[PDB]
C-alpha cells in the first residue's frame, strides 16, 4: 500500500558524472566509455549567449582547454566534437562504472528521474515528467547545467535528458542526448518563453486508476462519455487531448479494475467541475500528472484492494 | 528554481543491499562488512507470527539454513545473533562495497530517503518522514520488509530505518538499524493500529519560507503573534506544538529571507483558520510537512555528495 512520487535508484548515473571547465565555465558532464557529453554553451562567455556562433567558438579550441575532472582523477581529453547542441568529449580513460545504456527521445507526458549535480558531484534524486510545452518543472540552481534525466526500466540506464538552461518563468529546458533541444528553445539568451502548459489527461487518468487499485472510490460515478465530448470539457480546463492510443494504453489498468476508460473519463469530467470538496486521493487535494500508466503498473499492486 | 520532493543519491546503499532466505520466507537485507541486517521475522512462517518466541525459533536454524544472495553470488552465512527486532548473519566476505556509516536513530519530523527494495534488488527511491505517531508514509508492497531509510553527512551514509511491517491503514512500520521499534509496535500478527497523527508545524514553516525563497509571497502579512498564542491556535488544528528550539532552527531562513518565525507563525495561522481561497503553494493546496528546515536550506544551496 502507498503511493509516492519514485525515482529509479540513481547509482548507475552516479557513478558518470563528471566535472567539465572550459576557462571560467564549469558544469557537469557525462562519462560514457571514452567519451564525456556536456552542454556546447560551456564554451560559451555571459556575453556570448546573445548570438553565439559555436562553430567559431569551438574551432578556437584545443584539447588541452577542456578540463574534466572524475572525483580526485583528471581525465585527459584526446579529441572534441559538436553533435547539435551537446560538445563530445573524447577522454583517454574508458569509464570503468560505465553502465549498460541507451539513449531515447522522449515524448511529452513521459516521466523520469533526474540526478541533479554541481561540479560532477551529485546532490539529488527526484522524479518528473516532460511537461505538453516541452518544459520541465525541475529543482535545479547555477551550476546543474549537465545534469541528466533517465529511466533504468530492467538493467539498462535509458538516457532521455541533459539540463541547458533555466527559462523566465522558472521552469527549465534542455535536450536528448544527441544535442537536440525537446521544444521550440535554443542554448541562445533570447526572448524565449514556454508556451501555455496544460494537464497530462492520459497521466491524470493512471492516477484515478491507482486510487482504485489502492481502494478508494468516492469519485466515481454511474455515467459514461463519448471520447468527443470528454475532449471537449477536458480542453475547457487546460487538459491535454485524449487520444484512441492514450485509451488503448490504459486497457490494462480498465481491466485490472473492472472500469472502463471512458468510465474513468466520466469521473474525471465530474471531478473537473466539482473539485474535492474537502477529500484528497492518495493524499493529494490536486489532480496529479506526473505517473503515467506504465509508472502505475510498475509501483501498485497487482490485485486491487 | 523549482522545489521538489528530493531524496538523497541512492548509490552507496545499492552496493550493500543483498536477498535473504529463510525456508519459505524471501525479504531484504543490508551488507555491511562481513554482517548482514535483515528483520527477525525472516525465521516466522505465518502460523510461527501469531505468537513468536524468537530465541526458540532461532536456536533451531543453523547457519546454512539462511541463503544470502548478493546479485548472483551466493555469500556463506558463518554465524548468527539477535539484537532486539534485528537479525544479524556473519558472512564470509566482507562487502567491497561497504560505504563510510553510522547506524543513527531519528526523531519524529526528521526525514529520510527510502531505497524500496524486492529480492535483493532496488526498485525505486523516495523521500518521506517520520511522522509525529511513529508511522511513515511509505509505497511498499509484499516483499519489501528490509528495505532501509538514510541521510547522507558529506560522504558518510547514516542508517536510520529499516523495514518491518504495513499497518491496516496502509501505513508503515520499522526500527532503527539496532533494531528498537519507532512507536509503539511489535513484530507479530495482532492487532495494531496507528494513533492519530498531527502536522509538523517547524516543517510546514520551513517549506513556507522555501515559497518566499521562490517568489510566493501571496500569503504574506503585517501580523505577528506570540509562542503562546501561536500554540494555542496550533493546538486546535492538529499541528505540533512549536517550541523555542524550532525558532531558534529557522532562524537561517529567517534572516534569508528577512521575515521573522512569529511573522512567518501569523501566516500559518491566517491560512488554519481561512484556507488557501483557490490558490496553491509551490504547486500544492496541502501545507506540505515533510521538508525540515535543513532539507529547504540544502536543496536551495545546491550541497553535494
Ligand atoms: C538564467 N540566466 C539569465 C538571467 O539573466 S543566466 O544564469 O544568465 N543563464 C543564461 C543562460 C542562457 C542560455 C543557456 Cl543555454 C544557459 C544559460 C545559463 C542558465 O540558464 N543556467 C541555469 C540552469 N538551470 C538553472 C538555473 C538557475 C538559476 C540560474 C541559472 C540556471 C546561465
Ligand atoms: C497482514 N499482512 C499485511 C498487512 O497489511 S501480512 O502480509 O500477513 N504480514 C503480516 C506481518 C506481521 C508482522 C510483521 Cl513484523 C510483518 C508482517 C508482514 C508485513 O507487514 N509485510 C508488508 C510490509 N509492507 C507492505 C506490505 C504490503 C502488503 C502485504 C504485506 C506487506 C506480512
Ligand atoms: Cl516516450
Amino acid at each position: 500500500s502507498g503511493f509516492r512520487k519514485m525515482a529509479f535508484p540513481s547509482g548507475k548515473v552516479e557513478g558518470c558524472m563528471v566535472q567539465v571547465t572550459c576557462g571560467t565555465t564549469t558544469l557537469n558532464g557525462l562519462w560514457l566509455d571514452d567519451v564525456v557529453y556536456c552542454p556546447r554553451h560551456v564554451i560559451c562567455t555571459s556575453e556570448d549567449m546573445l548570438n553565439p556562433n559555436y562553430e567559431d567558438l569551438l574551432i578556437r579550441k584545443s584539447n588541452h582547454n577542456f578540463l574534466v575532472q572524475a572525483g580526485n582523477v583528471q581525465l585527459r581529453v584526446i579529441g572534441h566534437s559538436m553533435q547539435n547542441c551537446v560538445l563530445k568529449l573524447k577522454v583517454d580513460t574508458a569509464n570503468p562504472k560505465t553502465p549498460k545504456y541507451k539513449f531515447v527521445r522522449i515524448q511529452p507526458g513521459q516521466t523520469f528521474s533526474v540526478l541533479a549535480c554541481y561540479n560532477g558531484s551529485p546532490s539529488g534524486v527526484y522524479q518528473c515528467a516532460m511537461r505538453p510545452n516541452f518544459t520541465i518543472k525541475g529543482s535545479f540552481l547555477n551550476g546543474s547545467c549537465g545534469s541528466v534525466g533517465f529511466n533504468i526500466d530492467y538493467d539498462c540506464v535509458s538516457f532521455c535528458y541533459m539540463h541547458h538552461m533555466e527559462l523566465p518563468t522558472g521552469v527549465h529546458a534542455g535536450t536528448d542526448l544527441e544535442g537536440n533541444f525537446y521544444g521550440p528553445f535554443v542554448d541562445r539568451q533570447t526572448a524565449q518563453a514556454a508556451g501555455t502548459d496544460t494537464t497530462i489527461t492520459v497521466n491524470v487518468l493512471a492516477w484515478l486508476y491507482a486510487a482504485v487499485i489502492n481502494g478508494d472510490r468516492w469519485f466515481l460515478n454511474r455515467f459514461t462519455t463519448t471520447l468527443n465530448d470528454f475532449n471537449l470539457v477536458a480542453m475547457k480546463y487546460n487538459y491535454e487531448p485524449l487520444t484512441q492510443d492514450h485509451v488503448d494504453i490504459l486497457g490494462p489498468l480498465s481491466a485490472q479494475t473492472g472500469i472502463a476508460v471512458l468510465d474513468m473519463c466520466a469521473s474525471l469530467k465530474e471531478l473537473l467541475q466539482n473539485g474535492m470538496n474537502g477529500r484528497t486521493i492518495l493524499g493529494s487535494a490536486l489532480l496529479e500528472d506526473e505517473f503515467t500508466p506504465f509508472d502505475v503498473v510498475r509501483q501498485c499492486s497487482g490485485v486491487t484492494f
